Order: structure tokens, then sequence, then C-alpha cells
């Protein structure tokens, strides 16, 4: 019987805007309205199956910030990521004596900064993610790029680790990993190519994992509110829509991926588990 | 020999980060980024051509703002419109001894507020538009919307006074309303359907009206910047390099919807005109 674990991997914060567009306009008597940096938590979640170990994003690099770090200075400023070193996609996984060499699959969300940072770690792992994802940050890579949500130098880091990559195609889905473990392709939205989790908990039933898919409870509406730099803007609110039709069908539960207020309810790693 | 004028029909403000998303994002070092009131200019083009007179766009309504204004109060708010009594285009036409009347055609470029304001005037004319701007723009008149960028009374006196539409089915291109005037379906992208002109005049050559395709210089780029809120982002990039292609391949100029320092450069149709 399978266990969940959700892992507390820091915090980043950054202007609401990018998270809720345009959520403050300036108006007649407000012309210089000020916007704000909220805070909001990085999470991954690993499943603890019979059949193999599950791991549903993996955080940010622990080379991520800093003078001599991986981020460029702009993404750094933008995007501040605060992390003590237990919240460390490695260490959280140690302290459930796990190691990276354990995981059977590793499912990426999609391949921005704060979901595909330690992938490098999983050199065991099928690692699963949209082809049009992969092609996407391939191309950034290609193009030397130092600032932006695609780390050149965790790219460089995958490639040079030779990870056993398995593409979803663009008209793949539902793709079964496990018993109760159903991948979701979103396709097209926040960025190029989004993956979502199903799974089926004998107790605690159904739950989405919607990464960067929905951000947060405002995000899902109603009404939905897009972010604020949206890569394929139609295809973000087909995407929103098709996961509460999901839920509603098979009454799942909806993990948004930066929720504040969503997370603080998750029993984390360091207290328990789901089952 | 056709002529063109150029008609200005006021200024807008807005929050800046409806015209070029995120252009000043909070970061660590300054959190609280103010964002700034911007002016553009609301402008109509009349073509002048021998085988019948050619609307461009349509400025704003005389009745949209103000207590018994058309526009919603949050939209008067965040979209307020400044013009004098000249302004008006039913008097930017009469200055030029035009009536409404005579008008053979009107292009809707799509259906906003600040382009369509005065299409119930033109009750002889062929008013042309998308199709699926048309159907948009009718299912916000049927739902009742008080605010937004659709303006319910404007619709309202658009079905009263029975136009003649002429509808651009969504895959229809470069349709010819006269000798060197051709009508560019861009399709989805700041809109559900929007319209340019391709303007070929004997001495000044080639003319791409763009309208809201392309807000201004810092858009069309390169980089191409979005606008903060978009309905097709997608979309909205194709048609932008479409707009590129055609102006390289026609060795046109481009005229953006609200740029304020290139219209100050225009002739206007106080001083004369375009041939
Ligand atoms: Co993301
Ligand atoms: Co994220
Ligand atoms: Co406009």
């Amino acid at each position: 019987q399978p266990k969940l674990y959700v892992m507390d991997n820091g915090r980043m914060r950054m202007d609401k805007n990018w998270m809720i567009a345009m959520h403050n306009p300036a108006t007649i008597a407000n012309p210089n309205a000020p916007t704000e940096f909220i805070e909001f938590p990085i999470y991954t979640v690993l499943i603890d199956h019979p059949e193999g170990k599950i791991l549903f994003d993996t955080s940010c690099n622990p080379d991520s910030m800093g003078a001599q770090g991986r981020w460029g200075e702009a993404t750094q400023s933008m995007f501040p990521w605060t992390a003590s070193e237990e919240c460390y996609l490695h260490n959280r996984l140690e302290q459930l004596k796990v190691r990276p060499e354990d995981i059977k699959f590793v499912i990426a969300s999609h391949l921005h900064l704060d979901h595909a940072g330690c992938l490098e770690m999983f050199t065991n792992a099928t690692i699963i993610v949209h082809e049009d994802e992969f092609s996407g940050a391939l191309q950034t890579y290609a193009r030397n790029q130092t600032e932006g949500a695609y780390i050149w130098g965790d790219i460089d880091a995958w490639i040079k680790n030779n990870l056993n990559w398995r593409t979803i195609k663009r008209d793949e889905d539902n793709i079964v990993l496990a018993e109760g473990i159903k991948i979701l392709n979103f396709g097209s939205g926040h960025a190029w190519g989004m993956l979502g989790l199903h799974v089926q908990l004998p107790e605690k039933g159904g739950i989405i994992l919607a990464s960067d898919a929905v951000y947060s409870a405002e995000s899902y509406g109603p009404p939905i509110k897009p972010p604020g730099i949206i890569y394929d803007s139609l295809g973000f609110v087909r995407s929103v829509e098709k996961i509460k039709r999901i839920a509603k069908e098979t009454n799942s539960e909806v993990w948004f991926g930066h929720d504040s207020e969503q997370f603080k309810r998750f029993r984390k790693s360091t207290e328990g588990y789901y089952e």
C-alpha cells in the first residue's frame, strides 16, 4: 500500500503580477499603483509505491542562488529562492531513508527552474517529460541563455549526466505508470508542455497534482485568473477547465503548485504521509 | 489617385502593464515597484479612394465618459479617454467635408471600445469585421456586461441602427476592397479576430494599418513584447511576425495602433494628407 509524502523545499518570492496578471491595475486615483512581492512554497511529492518510488517535480538546484549560482543575476533578484539546508531535495529524501538511486520514475511537470532543478540527481530513474517542453528547453540551451526560467546550468547537467528520458507525445494522455498513478497531459499553456499526476490513494482517495498549470486557488477561481506572462493563454484556460472536469468526475482534490494557504494545511514529510 | 487622412481622436491613459506586460517587475531591491499611467493617442484613418471612401476604425463614442457615459465606472477609471469636441470623429469628418453617408466601407479592426465607438453613425456603409470578433462581442452583449473593453451601450446602438455587416470568415485573407486596398486577416491574438489594412499609395508606397495587433514600437521590437492581459498569446506572436513578413515583402511602413512618438510625426487631417 502506497505512502505519499509532501516535501517542503523552501520559499520563493516574486512580483504578484507574475502570479495573477493585472491583479491591481493603475487607476486615475492611483496612477502609480505599487505591486507587491508575495512569498510562496516550492514543494515536491514522493509516492512510495509497491511497484516503485515515484517523484513528482524536483524543486530548485542547491547551486541556484548567489554570486556563483546557476541562476542569472536578474532572475535571482526577481524570483529569489530561500531554502535552509534541510529543505534541499536530497536532504528531504535522505531524512526518509530514500536515496536518489531508489527512484524509479520522475515526473517533470515542466522544465522550469523551480521544478526541474535536481533532475540531474536521478541517474537511475526514467525521467518523464512532455516532448515539446523537452524540445523548448533544449533550444534555450543551444542559444546559450543566461537569464530566464530555463536554467542553462541545470540543462547542461542533465545532458552531462545522461538521464533516461521518456517523452510524452503531444497526443498522449492518461498514461498509467503504476496502479493508482496516472500522468495527465495538459499540453501547452503555462509552458510548452505541462504534465500533471492523478494519484488514487486507498484511504484519502483521488489527488491531482497540478503544478504550475494552476498556481493557486485565486488562479483556479472562478473566475479563472491567468498568470502575468503566459506562453499559451488559450491553452492555459483550457488546461484549468480540464483539471476542474477531471476533479469533478473522479472526486479528486486538486493540489496547486504554489498556494501558501493550501500548502500550510498539508501534512509534510517531517510529520508523516498520506495513504 | 487616392488621398489618405489621419484623424486625431484624442488621448487615453492606462497602466503601462496593459501595453507592455511585466515592463518593470518587482525585485528584492524594489519589492513594491510602482507602475505608471501612460498616455497614448486614439486615431482613425480615412482613405479618399475614387472607387469609394474607406474608414479604418472609428475611435470612441462621444457619450463614453462621465456619470451618464456608456463605459462602466471601473473602465473609465482604468482607461480614461480625453478629447475636446473637435477630436470627435463626426467633427473630424465634417472638418474634411465628408459625410458619414458617403463612406462605402468601414473596417472594424476589432470591436473594442476605442476602435468601434462610432460604428453607429455609418448606416449606409458596409461594416467589415472578423466573424469571430462579431460573435464574441455579441456574446458579451447577451450577457449584459457593464464593465470591460466591449461596450454594452455601443453594441446596443449598432443593433438598433441596423448596420450592414459583412463578416470576414476566419479562413479568408487578403480581401481586395478597391485598387491598392487590401484587408489583412490576422485572426485571434489581441482579440477574437483582428483585421488590418494594406494600403498602396502611388507616391508614399505601402502602408500597413496594424491597429491593436501591434500597440507600439516597443511591442514590435524585436524582441516582441506582448500586452499584459492577452486573449490569445500564441496568436498574438504569430500575427506580429506575419505583419513583419508582409511589411518586408511589400516594403511597407507599419502604422501601430497607439504609438505616441509615431503618431506625433504623422500628418494629421488638420494639416493635409498622404497621396
Ligand atoms: Co513554471
Ligand atoms: Co512553479
Ligand atoms: Co486600441
